[PDB]
């Protein structure tokens, strides 16, 4: 549905697409940011192997160390989504 | 200086104290959330071994998988700080 604006990324494009689609689903299901983040993290552990970490919000900055090919940071509207596996 | 309100944690108390003191230093040095987060992450890699991840902001939710004894989530004012090593 909604268009994503990608800020930083390092993923195969099919995995990027899955991340954005997953976030859009989460945003439709939930308005509480903790629940949005949890839905996305859980979907990624289940479909794409553990362990992922997810942050969702309208006001945050981050500095994380990510595993190559397993990282995306994008916006849907005023909402930022950070989704990654650790390096 | 400033009092921290701890929301979730799993750290030795000396490491918790270092995390809060580090965040307070960061908040004094920087107003940009990315820079605050980066300062804290870098301090923790340097003093407490890599690799740490840090998120700082006034509006976010998260769901992450943390290594036992290496996790803290606390507030200073309206600012939340998430600092952890991955499980």
């Amino acid at each position: 549905d909604r268009k994503a604006v990608i800020k930083n990324a390092d993923m195969p494009e099919d995995l990027q697409q899955d991340a954005i689609d997953c976030a859009n689903q989460a945003l439709e299901k939930y308005n509480i940011e903790k629940d949005i983040a949890a839905f996305i993290k859980k979907e990624f552990d289940r479909k794409h192997n553990p362990t992922w970490h997810c942050v969702v919000g309208r006001n945050f900055g981050s500095y994380v160390t990510h595993e190559t090919h397993h990282f995306i940071y994008f916006y849907i509207g005023q909402v930022a989504v950070l989704l990654f596996k650790s390096g």
